C-alpha cells in the first residue's frame, strides 16, 4: 500500500476524532426547515452587504437559539466532586472551514454580543482567513459549540463528530428545492435538513427538540428575529 | 461557567447512556410509513374512546411486530458459558415520557397480552402517571423493548440510544404531511419515520429489515390487524 | 428466557461488530440520488445479459470513484512507526449477501481491474455462491471496502457498521419512487439515499463530500462512464 505518515491538522483532527468517540454517549435529532424566507431575506441585503449569506444568518439566528435553550452550550465535568453540567455565559461559535491544507475550525469568540451585520462580518473575515492560512491562535480555539456546514459540499444530510469537550454539534445539510406540502399542496421550496448530534449525558430529549424546533422557527421566519438588519 | 451538580432522573440518565455507549455495537435502520389510514382508524374511535391515539395504536402495532421477530427482543450476554442471546417471552414495553422533572421510561408489562384497547388504556394511565409524578417503581422497569417517540416533540428523524441490556430501541419520527409517491402521482400524506438502533452483535441486518417491513406494512393497513376493535 | 448459544456466522458477525465499535470514530454523510437513467441502462442490457442489475452498475460506478477518491480504500495503522495512512492500490469490494445461514459478505478481488460486464458477471456468481453455500475461503476475505445493500430488503436509509480495518462502508437505501424537484417541477423518480459511514481519522469531510458527489454524478449519469457496455 501506499503508506502516509499522519502529521499537523490531519494527526490533530484524528487526536481530537478518538477522544469524542470515546468519551461521549451521542445522540441524535434532525428537523426539516423550509429556508424559502431565509433566502428572499438575503436577497434584500447580499448587494450592500455580500457577507450576509444563508449560513451567516443561519449562524446568528443559531446563537439566538443558543442563548434561550442554554443547555446546549455546555460541557459535562467529572473531575472532582461529582458529576456536574457547566453552562458556559459566552457563546464562542466555532465552524468548520475546508481549505487545501485540510478543514479548519474557526471560531466567533462572545458570539452572543454581536448584532447580526457583525456576525455576518467576522465570520466572512474568518472564511478568508482559513483560506489564506492567516488565522492567529486564539481564532482556532476556545469554542463552546460547533458548526459543521457539509451542505456546502453537497451532502444532503449527515452526522459530525462532537467537538470535545462541547455538549452537541449542529451539521447543516444542503439547502436545494426539495418537495414538501404546504397549505395541503405539495410544492417546491428550497429545504435543509439540520442534524444535532449531542452529549446525552448533557442534553435530554426534550431539551434538544425545543432547541431544534425554535432555530427551525426562527429560519422559517427570520425577517423578525433579525430586525437589527 | 454556572456550574449544576447532576442528581436523581438526570444522574441515572447520564449513567444509562454511558452504559449503553460502552458496551453496544450498535447500527441503524429507517423506513418512510404512510400514515392516511392509521389516522382514519384514530377517527373511527376517539370520540368514545380518547385513549385510542396514534402512538397507542403504534404500540400496538410494535408489539404484534415484535412477537413475530422475537430476536428484537432480546438480550446480549456473556456472564457464564460463552456468548449467548436470551430471547425474552414477555413484551415489556418501555416508552419515553419527557415531563418538568425530566424524561421517565414507564413500563407496559406483558403488553403481548394485551387487546388494542387494554393497551391503548394503559398507557394513558402511565402518561397521566409520568406526568403526575405518581408512578411505582414496578412501573419504571422491567423493560425489553423501548421506544422513543421525539416525533411528539417536534423531531422528523433521530437516532436514540439503546435502553441496556435491550437489543433494540425504536424512535418514532413527527407524523405530518409530507410528499409521497401514490400510484405514480406525487400526492400529499400523512409520514412518519421510524429508525430502529440495534445491537448488531443479536440482530442481522436481514432481521432488522424484516421486523421494518413488517411494522411499516401493519401500520399502513392496520384495520385488519386491530379487528379486536 | 429462550437461551441460544452463538456460534459460525454469527459468532464471527458479533466479533466483528464489536471491534469496529470499540476502535473506529466514525461519521455520516447521505446523498439522495435520482435513478432513472441507472434504470433506463439497466432495461436497455437486462434481456442480453440479466446480470446487468441496479446493484451491478452501482458497484460499478462506486468502483470508479473509489479510483478517483483513494482515501476512502484504505486502513488507518498504528503499529509501529506512529500514525499511518494505507491506502490500498487494490479494490477488492465486499458486498452482504444476506442468506438462510445469516449474512455472508462475498468480496470482489481486484474489481478495479474488471469492466463493467465482467463485474455484473462476478457479482452474480458471488450472490449465487453465498446463497447455494459454495464460496471458498478467499472469495470471503481480503476486502478493502464493504457495500451494504439494505436497500434491497426495504430499507430505505440506514447506517451501516465498517468493516474493520477499513476506512469506510457505503449502505444503499432501497430504489423506489419518491418526489424530486427537477426543473422546479414536483415530479416522481425512482431514487435512493446513499449512506458513506466513514473512519474520521482516516477521512474528512471534504473528502467523503467530494466521493459521495462523484458518486451520485456517475448514477445521475451513467451512460458515458459505463461507455464500456
Amino acid at each position: 500500500p501506499d503508506v502516509r505518515p499522519v502529521h499537523g491538522v490531519h494527526a490533530r483532527m484524528a487526536e481530537k476524532m478518538t477522544l469524542s468517540h470515546k468519551e461521549i454517549p451521542t445522540a441524535k435529532a434532525s428537523v426539516e426547515v423550509i429556508c424559502a424566507e431565509l433566502l428572499r431575506l438575503r436577497d434584500r441585503f447580499v448587494s450592500a452587504a455580500p457577507e450576509i449569506t444563508p449560513f451567516a444568518l443561519t449562524l446568528r439566528l443559531l446563537v439566538i437559539a443558543l442563548k434561550h435553550n442554554v443547555i446546549l452550550n455546555s460541557t459535562w465535568v467529572d473531575s472532582g466532586e461529582g458529576p456536574q453540567v457547566h453552562v458556559h455565559r459566552g457563546v464562542h461559535l466555532g465552524f468548520g472551514a475546508a481549505t487545501e491544507r485540510g478543514l479548519l475550525v474557526p471560531v466567533v469568540t462572545d458570539a452572543q454580543d454581536k448584532n447580526t451585520r457583525e456576525l455576518a462580518s467576522r465570520v466572512a473575515e474568518l472564511i478568508t482567513g482559513a483560506r489564506e492560512g492567516t488565522l492567529t491562535p486564539a481564532e482556532l480555539r476556545g469554542s463552546t459549540f460547533t458548526v459543521s456546514n457539509f451542505g456546502a459540499l453537497g451532502v444532503d444530510d449527515g452526522v459530525p463528530v462532537i467537538n470535545h469537550p462541547e455538549a452537541a454539534i449542529l451539521g447543516l445539510g444542503a439547502i436545494k428545492p426539495r418537495p414538501v406540502v404546504v397549505g395541503g399542496e405539495v410544492v417546491a421550496r428550497p429545504t435543509m435538513t439540520l442534524t444535532c448530534v449531542f452529549d446525552h449525558r448533557v442534553v435530554d430529549g426534550a431539551q434538544v427538540a425545543q432547541f431544534m424546533c425554535e432555530l427551525r422557527d426562527l429560519i422559517e421566519s427570520p425577517e423578525t428575529a433579525l430586525l437589527d438588519l
